[PDB]
């Protein structure tokens, strides 16, 4: 029998997440199922509403499946905060499987309302400005810089930028407006909104451990999954999980390269930080840690155990 599925999404159609991630996903899904299970794509939140309610739509059943950045929705998914702490990512290869086994053990509770497909992430984010070459921490100071979630946008303060938080298709025109002087972004996600175009500066961190990343959350409505036939759960199943998230975390390592070679092509520059102005944001970063780990203690998590936990598993997928 045939089954409908709503997903819905805030990207645009063209950006990685739809055209390159969801889309080839439901056709796979729609192959194996015989053409029964379809998935309905709404880009560019088509179904209504604002990016941190995705999660509350696909919760309650408003649609079936979406796509968001987990923290959209501040506190809301305590345990995947420990992958946002500075310095803390390696490939998103490496850290998307980490960040799967961690969903499927320590951090399950975060996500016990939903049927996980995958939890993941992109490569390592990078620091992009209008003009302003970023060596080292001190030429943030007064900079104004957008970052996605609260963890990240405290990684900046304590760069000694002035943070903002927003979901990125704000972005741009918060660029535009003079609300940012700036952002940190992976490279992958800044066609899709023209801010290859609006920012020329770019920087990025050299060594094993790249600047940031943050999870994103590939889910389905639980009451949904539950009703499925057992044929079209294997098809969904065979199609989540630990091989969805490393599958995806290739896919945003490839997602950058096409991405960089559009910003340069534009007339950016990418300036690599090493030495005394790594290791200087290096420093810092190791506080911002600090400062989680009493913060997960006193949400009643042990922040160092997952801590810990978070940096082993992403050392056992650095393969
Ligand atoms: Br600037
Ligand atoms: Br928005
Ligand atoms: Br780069």
């Amino acid at each position: 029998m045939e089954v409908v599925l709503k997903f819905h999404s805030f990207p645009p159609m063209p950006a990685n997440s739809n055209a390159k991630f969801v889309k080839p996903w439901s056709e796979k899904v729609l192959a194996e199922s015989n053409g029964e299970i379809k998935v309905e794509i709404y880009p560019a939140m088509q179904l209504g509403g604002k990016p941190p309610q995705l999660v509350d739509q696909v919760r309650d059943g408003v649609v079936d499946i979406v796509w968001t950045v987990a923290g959209y929705t501040p506190g809301r998914f305590p345990h995947l905060e420990a992958f946002e702490l500075p310095f803390m990512p390696a490939s998103a290869e490496a850290t998307s499987q980490a960040l799967q086994e961690y969903v499927d053990t320590v951090a399950a509770s975060d996500l016990k309302d939903y049927k996980v497909l995958a939890v993941f992430c992109h490569a390592p984010g990078k620091i992009h400005t209008k003009e302003k070459v970023i060596k080292s921490a001190a030429d943030l100071n007064g900079m104004k810089m957008r970052g996605p979630t609260r963890v990240i946008t405290k990684m900046l303060e304590g760069l000694g930028a002035t943070p903002v938080g927003m979901p990125v298709p704000a972005v741009a025109g918060a660029l535009s407006k003079g609300v940012i002087d700036g952002m940190v972004v992976p490279w992958e996600i800044m066609p899709s909104f023209k801010l290859h175009e609006l920012t020329k500066a770019h920087t990025t961190v050299s060594g094993s451990r790249g600047l940031y990343t943050t999870p994103f959350l590939f889910l389905m409505n639980k009451a949904k999954y539950e009703s499925l036939s057992d044929e079209h759960k294997k098809v969904i199943d065979n199609n989540a999980g630990l091989a969805l998230a490393k599958l995806a975390g290739q896919l945003w390592d490839g997602f950058e390269v096409p991405a960089r070679k559009l910003a340069l092509d534009a007339g950016g520059t990418i300036h690599s930080l090493s030495g005394g102005p790594l290791a200087e944001m290096k420093a810092a970063g190791e506080g911002l840690e600090k400062d989680w780990i009493k913060s997960a203690n006193d949400r009643g998590l042990d922040g160092a155990m997952l801590v810990k936990t978070a940096k082993d598993l992403i050392s056992k997928y650095d393969k």
